[PDB]
């Protein structure tokens, strides 16, 4: 899964 918090790393991940 992906929690707001994981997302970040996701959405700043490029």
């Amino acid at each position: 899964i992906n929690w707001l918090k994981l997302g970040k790393k996701i959405i700043a991940s490029l």
